């Protein structure tokens, strides 16, 4: 069987994340490589009518105090679903094709961002901002699709200057600080999260050690520094003190779905022809799989340039 | 490994009776059956506050023209996933312990819905009740859990009268009386019946597509027919590729799972014991590991314990 190998470029928006990978797929042949790029159309159009804007203008709205947590969390909670769809059908209909975990590819898929960016990572961030519910960040997290072999995701490191400078030059965006420094946070303990998890980390075992980044390489992250810490939340507990049951298995499911990913770091402080080879580099220790038929490489080739064609910019 | 058979009770909400819940929970007594109960306190106090009040009020506000279909639409969104959470987090646990096709079972787990209703049936119904956007439904459906072996549901028939006299009798707190809102969930789940039968008989929804607009069901009477939804189609009339995606998603999910209808029009004893008569003929599985029936039994019964009435 021939192989193929993935690889999810993720990150806080903002760190040259589209470009790097552009450019890196400008290296391969013509069908060697595909990428499959952000869903913008969409998002502006073909989803839902300016989802970004939506987004930002609500976050704004509720910042000046012009609506309620309430109204805020529900704008967030739908739009969310909507950015979060494009990734998943591609996850759902990719699935039947990937076969275990196994030499050059046959194949090359490089995807702008994971399910977990609209499923986790985003809402969390919203979260931390005070506009989506930690109940519906966990509703997020249950849905989460089953983590497919050979899942390699790509983070960036980028120092918060140089990332603010970035952002306040370079849609319906606004120039967010406040968002910017909580998707920083969320990726990190991201990280963390699967390194912890990699070491064997147990959020049963260690839940208790809450009160008061780098994967494939360190010592186990303390539980503090991972994403766990986020539900530690007066909503999520019972009088007990303790997680309702319910809140603890989509820990549960959190902690099986990252678990099993492969996390790399990248480092976005340099030129995009630097952070490209950079990026070709860290493929060489990416994990490779199987496919379950012969025609899956043409078939994942033709889902790609569809996706490619349709949804991008 | 032992074997075990999930029975999920589904299908529209008000087609049964509080005696007919008593016997199911009677049923779950034993040590080699646990019922899996309606997580209501999930709804109405930990993941929101009083979510079906907040769905009924948000349509009947929208049908007396008090709010934007835009703004009925963001609400009815948030709140089911809110009303979901419970069944997707049920699935993704369990998921890992379910093995292959398999006599009596170890165990029998009755659950109180399958993902679909959260994740298909009820954002259809609202759909058509012009409270959601097709977009938000067919992203509902692109997060549908694989459908496993031994997934058997249950769905109801019961005369449209017989089911308004019914309803009456049980709404839910919160709950408003909704004609339309019952004819629209009566027809999603008669449409989801057809779509099965449809897609296990050989149905190509690709192949057909082109029949909405010129042995097994027509795709005009399945789930098929919803998603000619003019949002979703492209200035040619083409459907997006990444909705005609979903519905291969759907059609995927849907093909695989073992349909059985329960006649509710009599009584609780004997709804009961058609729901008995109806488990001959459903598809039993080993389970992956020696422990995974008593965590089974432990989950089932914590759900039950937590977010039961
Ligand atoms: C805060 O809003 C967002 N929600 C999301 O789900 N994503 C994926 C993103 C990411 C990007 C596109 O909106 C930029 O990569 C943003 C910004
Ligand atoms: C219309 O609102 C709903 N959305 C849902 O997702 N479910 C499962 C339900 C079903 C029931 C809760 O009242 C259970 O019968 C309703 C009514």
């Amino acid at each position: 069987m021939p192989t193929l190998l993935r690889v999810y470029i993720d990150g806080p928006h903002g760190m040259g994340k589209t470009t790097t990978t552009q450019l890196l797929v400008a290296l391969g042949s013509r069908d060697d490589i595909v990428y499959v790029p952000e869903p913008m159309t969409y998002w502006r159009v073909l989803g839902a009518s300016e989802t970004i804007a939506n987004i930002y203008t609500t976050q704004h709205r509720l910042d000046q105090g012009e609506i309620s947590a309430g109204d805020a969390a529900v704008v967030m909670t739908s739009a969310q679903i909507t950015m979060g769809m494009p990734y998943a059908v591609t996850d759902a209909v990719l699935a039947p094709h990937i076969g275990g975990e196994a030499p050059p590819p046959a194949l090359t898929l490089i995807f702008d961002r994971h399910p977990i960016a609209a499923l986790l990572c985003y809402p969390a961030a919203r979260y931390l901002m005070g506009s989506m519910t930690p109940q519906a960040v966990l509703a997020f997290v249950a849905l989460i699709p089953p983590t497919l072999p050979g899942t390699n995701i790509v983070l960036g490191a980028l120092p918060e200057d140089r990332h603010i400078d970035r952002l306040a030059k370079r849609p319906g965006e606004r120039l967010d600080l406040a968002m910017l420094a909580a998707i920083r946070r969320v990726y990190g303990l991201l990280a963390n999260t699967v390194r912890y998890l990699q070491c064997g980390g147990s959020w049963r075992e260690d839940w208790g050690q809450l009160s008061g980044p780098q994967s494939n390489a360190g010592p186990r992250p303390h539980i503090g520094d991972t994403l766990f810490t986020l539900f530690r939340a007066p909503e999520l507990l019972a009088p007990n003190g303790d997680l309702y049951n319910v809140f603890a298995w989509a820990l549960d499911v959190l902690a099986k779905r990252l678990r099993s990913m492969h996390v790399f770091i990248l480092d976005y402080d340099q030129s995009p022809a630097g952070c490209r080879d950079a990026l070709l580099q860290l493929t060489s220790g990416m994990v490779q799989t199987h496919v379950t038929t012969p025609g899956s490489i043409p078939t994942i080739c033709d889902l790609a340039r569809t996706f490619a064609r349709e949804m991008g910019e």
